[PDB]
RNA sequence: AGAUGGUAAGGGCCCACGGUGGAUGCCUCGGCACCCGAGCCGAUGAAGGACGUGGCUACCUGCGAUAAGCCAGGGGGAGCCGGUAGCGGGCGUGGAUCCCUGGAUGUCCGAAUGGGGGAACCCGGCCGGCGGGAACGCCGGUCACCGCGCUUUUUGCGCGGGGGGAACCUGGGGAACUGAAACAUCUCAGUACCCAGAGGAGAGGAAAGAGAAAUCGACUCCCUGAGUAGCGGCGAGCGAAAGGGGACCAGCCUAAACCGUCCGGCUUGUCCGGGCGGGGUCGUGGGGCCCUCGGACACCGAAUCCCCAGCCUAGCCGAAGCUGUUGGGAAGCAGCGCCAGAGAGGGUGAAAGCCCCGUAGGCGAAAGGUGGGGGGAUAGGUGAGGGUACCCGAGUACCCCGUGGUUCGUGGAGCCAUGGGGGAAUCUGGGCGGACCACCGCCUAAGGCUAAGUACUCCGGGUGACCGAUAGCGCACCAGUACCGUGAGGGAAAGGUGAAAAGAACCCCGGGAGGGGAGUGAAAUAGAGCCUGAAACCGUGGGCUUACAAGCAGUCACGGCCCCGCAAGGGGUUGUGGCGUGCCUAUUGAAGCAUGAGCCGGCGACUCACGGUCGUGGGCGAGCUUAAGCCGUUGAGGCGGAGGCGUAGGGAAACCGAG
RNA sequence: GCCGACCCGCGAGGGCGGCUGGAGGUAAGGGAAGUGCGAAUGCCGGCAUGAGUAACGAUAAAGAGGGUGAGAAUCCCUCUCGCCGUAAGCCCAAGGGUUCCUACGCAAUGGUCGUCAGCGUAGGGUUAGGCGGGACCUAAGGUGAAGCCGAAAGGCGUAGCCGAAGGGCAGCCGGUUAAUAUUCCGGCCCUUCCCGCAGGUGCGAUGGGGGGACGCUCUAGGCUAGGGGGACCGGAGCCAUGGACGAGCCCGGCCAGAAGCGCAGGGUGGGAGGUAGGCAAAUCCGCCUCCCAAAAGCUCUGCGUGGUGGGGAAGCCCGUACGGGUGACAACCCCCCGAAGCCAGGGAGCCAAGAAAAGCCUCUAAGCACAACCUGCGGGAACCCGUACCGCAAACCGACACAGGUGGGCGG
């Protein structure tokens, strides 16, 4: 309960500590721990020569997880948070009044 | 002939490098206490277990033949199929996980409840269903005994009934250690423990009261009264109510009289007993019957009846920032800026009001739950007089005896309550005002119901001059677990890589085990029960010294060897010699052949509450000061004089009173 | 935390600096205290001392060849020796829970080892109409409607109900899997209940009697389990070293088995009359008088036999293992010994005076008489818990592979 966190899966930037200011995508929320997967920590790792799905070159990995608490928003400018008005009818989260939600298809 | 340094089997002493090993510091999904709220779960089978349950599954947790989940109601907006990774395959904006409600499935055991029984296993009666289905077998229903109320006794119908419960609470039972420096009376204590049973409270509860004033006016509670008055082998010690100031405030239902009514009986009778109803409720007594005024349209009206706001069972929105910069990392530093009804906190690789959750502030119920806060209704309550002479709670009061409660241990012993015995009266009746008698008062006994105010912590929410892995709950963690005992019971150990798993591919020796680079990151001297690595602790290298040598082991000085230092000086070492009865407890007195300790690390012992009591630091000063409580606060205090100290003593006492 | 030869204070400490380490710390002034350890044969934890010593579990004993492997006293194949042999062999439950089996494995676990294993792992293995148990029965006992009592909690408790290795009740042989088999396979034996056909009977109770049915001591006839010998039966071998082809040594020479046959034995008199006993229901027992017979009939069991199915060795071949064959058309015959066991409820003797209930025999009530019951043959159904593996011991009771203890059977 109370996982709630305000980064969606849609393309935002970094306000880290190693890859400091750096655009990245959907992120990919994993999970309810704070963590996210952008396209900022590219790793490569120890795996062994597992014959058939690791070949003969043991030694390779892809994206590399990474906090949650640290990334923020993008819209017609960079980060500034987002800020949603129950629309009365369905949400309208935009960016701290630069527009457009983060839902977009409609809504 | 004489002279005199020199080897280390191995040893010690020093430094350095390590290992075992765990302390310590810091940390904290744990715990501590206080407040606050809250306060019952059951035959609608609980609290609580057993076997099971997932596609691969030991634990755990959730769950139960529909088995990590089932359908609707509400919420919510992007992830999801639990911790616990893999195989595998699913999940959703035709809006899933999950939080909140309601119900669906609910095998087996436990009050167990058809019967049985060594809990969780084995049988059975009847109602009905499935296999071809009568022989065997499955399946839903139903079946124990208690009360208590209607049925034609009959068969039955029916509302209830049990077990549990952390603590408190009412009664039924009820010890001893210990105190009295002995020990019986007394103390401890009517405590501990057994039992019964009730509930959010319990119990209690409207005066046969209190108590001396023509004074008050249920019950529980606080504080005061007050260690007061008494009690007592006048010892230990035990130790009242009144009154007061405050919290809370509520007051009531019946029997008997009189009247009716259906029933039972019988020696029919102006009738003994009964079902029910009318009826009545008291301290200048009320009530009865008849009469007297007029008894009434109104007046009161819940604790019972209901409705609705608020309260809870999830949630929702929510002010304010960036560039450069050292660092692996910034929130740190610099610069300029911004919010505030929000500078509470937490995290984010470190130290942030403006990065994420959030605080302040405002909002929220279709389903459950709760409801005097207020509105409705309803049960029920409202009279002045006169006579009559009906009733007014019985094996009761009273009396006696053996006695428990009380300050009362037997006192002059009341009063309340009662075991055996005798044994009343109806308002001139009657209990008590402490032998008993007079009087004068007080109250209406022997039927019952009563909220709040006080108690309590299984539980949740909030606080901290509470602890940080020997502390803290026994349990930070897969703990009422291992393991010990038949047995009732006992009761362990055991936290932390890192910011992130990025948790080490590859070659190398080797059976592996484990290592050597490679490579990982800021750091691998963070390398996998690994942060930080005290000592005891055993290793290893090197400086000094030791094979004629007598010792509480060191001290003091002289010599020499090594390493320091610009000097002068120093540290380390020990050839030699001057000297020298270990540490503690107990003792007249101990090195002790008196005792305690292998050594190391942590735990570990003069407090606290109330009263007294000497001083002392201040304020006030013949005056000083408030407890309970209430009001305010969210570490904000303040009102609240009831009371205690003080202004006077002497006498056992009446009393007298600076005598 | 580690290091120190500097500074300050009489001191207890404080500053300083070097090394370590990784995020908390708190001055000056005040305050709150579970505060200061060397000791308590003190509490927990850690590492030593003796001492590389005592011991390393029975004096029944080990020796070699090959093999596995990195590694063989310690594992496995063979040869040799020795020890138990009323056992230290084979069961039976009790007891423990997967210890058994098969493949792989050694970090600890075996008082060293380890390639072994009761240890790790994953995979498997435990069958029931007849053994045991329950939908049967009682005993001592317990529970327990009622009865009674007790301050409570409870005590005794009749009927009923649980309760045993006691009663009773249908299953014996060989084969077979890596491992269980009275459970599957097969050759035979039979029970259980249901429906029908056929025959036959008054049916039939939880209520009445019959019976079950019982002590010790000695002991009968046959019979068998088991046991010994054969010149004889059947075989794969063997003449050794001085003798021998001797009836030479050596192996084995059965198991089940209903109907029937033979054999032994246990049980029981047949019939009539009456009857106010059996807490009257009785034709059944009891009981008084009568007839015959005491043999024998009736009848259950014990043995042997029986058609049929099964078994079957020394040795040799290979096979590491287990065994597969060999192993035969297999022989399966006689003489003797003889059970403590069998016929069961046998005989005799004695004093201490020798369970109970249901099955089973059966009489009648209730009631039924189309029913129901008995026989028979046919046709259908007959469930639920057990079994692996240790069991005079390593798995069980003793904290341990303790030299301890452990009922009953086979025990040559």
């Amino acid at each position: 309960r109370v996982k709630m966190h305000v980064k969606k899966g849609d393309t935002v930037l970094v306000a880290s500590g190693k890859y400091k200011g750096r655009v990245g995508k959907v992120k990919e929320v994993l999970p309810k721990k704070y963590a996210v997967i952008v396209e900022g920590v590219n790793i490569v790792k120890k795996a062994v020569r597992v014959s058939p799905k690791y070949p003969q070159g043991g030694f390779i990995e892809k994206e590399a997880p990474l906090h949650a608490s640290k990334v923020r928003p993008i819209c017609p400018a960079c980060g500034k948070p987002t800020r949603v008005r129950k629309k009365f009818l369905e949400n309208g989260k935009k960016i701290r009044v630069c527009a457009k939600c983060g839902g977009a298809l409609d809504t």
